[PDB]
């Protein structure tokens, strides 16, 4: 949020709605809706899905408790979830993900927060 | 049709679709919609389903082509499918299915038309 507010987001998705425009949230592909089910009632499907899946550790021990993905983490941050921080937090890695899990990190009161890069 | 014609039918559900209710066609509960999308975007779930699936002859041979379910076959004569019958046509069976699928077929140019009951 200290980098993108919300609210300009949800003005612009807005904005984009009133376009006619019919986003129907909480519909999981697969789920809640199989592909052959748009690919009946709809001329063209366009998927959009991103990379949601943060990867593993790949050393052992990565399955800890204490141990939780970066974008798993930051989205729990932004729904308001309760997360599991501690006095001490350890990132792994380099992109946007890391530094950005180790501001809310330092925002969500950890004391020292160190970022490990190869 | 000629037990129930099916314009009549289509009146009393038009008539039903004029009191509110919304009915979506061609979507098939574990295909097309899945029941937990049902349980979640709903207060409750009445399921009406049916018995749509033939029972099969159970004696050998029964899988050979020329041999039908009777409510498909029906549903296929309804549907205006193209249905393979046949000079001598056997029905095994003695309910509504069986003499609907009789008379369906006499009148589907069958030249004798056999129902068989143990």
């Amino acid at each position: 949020e200290y980098r993108l507010p919300k609210g300009i987001l949800d003005k612009e998705i807005e904005l984009i709605e009133k376009m006619g425009v019919q986003i129907k949230t909480n519909m999981r592909l697969g789920v809640d809706i199989s592909l052959e089910y748009l690919r009946k009632n709809y001329d063209a499907v366009f998927l959009a899905v991103g990379a949601w899946k943060s990867s593993t550790l790949g050393c052992p021990g990565d399955s800890a408790e204490g141990v939780i993905g970066g974008i798993e983490f930051l989205r729990k941050v932004s729904m308001n979830q309760p997360v599991n921080l501690g006095q001490r937090v350890l990132v792994v890695g380099g992109g946007n993900t890391a530094m950005d899990a180790a501001r809310t990190a330092i925002r969500l009161g950890a004391k020292e927060v160190t970022v490990l890069y190869r």
